């Protein structure tokens, strides 16, 4: 009468031995790049979620009782969870990394501050800036902040007797109401003389409309004297704090603080009705998964939102193009979940298959985790250490 678990206690064994072999050459190489250079606190979570996907399958396999069915409820919805809260707060970490980007506009006659503003450009390509270079001549007003996490207005000084801005960037100086500029993060640059007594007036200008329309301006402004190559050493440092404003470093302890987060929704809904239902039997458990889904709904949010951030996040670079594997993890996690839930649905009235099925869609889910994102990993780490130095 236990021929049927042979199979599903068989691919749990073999998942779990991969999951602990994956750990043994991550702890082994801890402080390697590959392990270190991205979220490392977060696939030690993750290989956490895998084994806890295998082990479920020991539970699926046991005899219902009060702990077995306790373990159920509690488990199916906590181990996928685990995953795809890991998995999220690693898109996540990436959106706000390297999908922070920032808009330059530029006023340069004699391409003083259009030398600036490309080694402003530079800088921030540098610090994971999607960088748009923009000459004021060729900018139109309506809407042109919108869609930017960090506007940068250079502009020179100019008119005799008096201060004017540069004739290119004038008409978007008229009409700065515009631009969206309310609530937005500014700082402006700009190129003069000493010689002339409103020293970069240009800049204190439109540092003062942009306060009028509520801008938040995160820098005080960049003011040059003479050829901008000889200052060039302070264009860069000025560059260091404005890249500052959206943050290019979420830390370790932060990370792991997020994932807990969205575990923890989890955790309250299935702990919430294991008290509102208590765990029992009379065969068969007293409350089956189909009696509440919002574990299941909770699990499907954190796919969704998952995909959703994986693919926008996709042509990342960073460690080896783990955005791009994440992503293959997550189209994956979709096809599973897409194929086996109407399974599940039109099988409901079997038992025994139920069971088995549960075993060969929750450890195929830690399977999918394996070889995705970390065999390409391990590729790297185990023959290829040259890559990893
Ligand atoms: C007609 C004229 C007016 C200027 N007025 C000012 C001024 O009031 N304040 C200032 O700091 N620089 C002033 N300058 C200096 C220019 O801003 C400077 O040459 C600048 O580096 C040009 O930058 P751009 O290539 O970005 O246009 C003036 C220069 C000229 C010839
Ligand atoms: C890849 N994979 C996901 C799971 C899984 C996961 C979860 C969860 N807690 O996150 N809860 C499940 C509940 C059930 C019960 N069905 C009873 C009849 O069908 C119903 C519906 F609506 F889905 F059709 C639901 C079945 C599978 C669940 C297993 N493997």
């Amino acid at each position: 009468g236990d021929a049927w678990a042979v199979g599903p206690v068989t691919i749990a064994c073999l998942g779990a031995l991969a999951t602990l072999f994956v750990l043994g050459v991550f702890v082994r190489h801890n402080a390697t790049p590959v392990v270190k250079a991205s979220g490392r606190e977060l696939c030690y979570i993750l290989l956490g979620g895998v084994f806890l996907c295998y082990c479920m399958t020991f539970i699926f396999i046991a005899k219902p009782s009060t702990a077995v069915c306790t373990l159920r409820r509690l488990g199916l919805g906590t181990a996928f969870s685990v995953c795809y809260s890991a998995l999220l707060t690693k898109t996540y970490r990436i959106a706000r990394i390297f999908g922070a980007k920032a808009l330059i506009v530029y006023g340069s006659t004699t391409g003083n501050t259009e030398y600036t503003a490309e080694t402003i450009a530079r800088e921030l390509a540098d610090a994971g800036y999607e960088v748009d270079s923009r000459d004021a001549a060729s900018v139109e007003a309506g809407g042109l902040f919108e869609g930017f996490d960090l506007v940068l207005l250079g502009c020179s000084t100019w008119g005799d007797d008096s201060i004017e801005l540069q004739d290119d960037f004038i008409p978007l100086f008229d009409s700065l109401e515009e631009t969206g500029a309310q609530g937005r993060k500014v700082a402006c640059f700009g190129c003069g003389d000493s010689s002339w007594e409103y020293f970069c007036g240009a800049v204190d200008a439109i540092e003062e409309k942009l306060k009028n329309l509520g801008a938040e301006i995160v820098q005080d402004g960049l003011r040059i004297d003479g050829d901008p190559r000889a200052a060039r050493d302070d264009i860069v440092g000025w560059a260091h704090d404005v890249r500052g404003a959206i943050p290019r470093f979420i830390s370790p302890a932060s990370q792991v603080a997020i994932c807990l987060a969205l575990i923890s929704g989890q955790l309250l809904i299935v702990v919430a009705w294991l008290v509102v239902e208590a765990p029992g039997t009379g065969l068969r458990c007293n409350h089956r998964d189909a009696s509440m889904l919002g574990s299941l709904a909770y699990n499907v949010l954190l796919i969704a939102l998952c995909t959703l951030y994986a693919f926008k996040t996709r042509k990342c670079p960073e460690n080896f193009n783990e955005a791009k594997f994440i992503g293959f993890t997550m189209y994956t996690t979709c096809i599973i979940w897409l194929a086996f839930l109407p399974i599940f649905y039109v099988t409901s009235s079997d038992y025994r298959v139920q069971t088995t099925t549960m075993c060969v869609s929750v450890s195929l889910s830690g399977s999918v985790v394996l070889g995705c994102l970390f065999a390409p990993k391990l590729y790297i780490i185990l023959f290829q250490p040259q890559k990893n130095v």
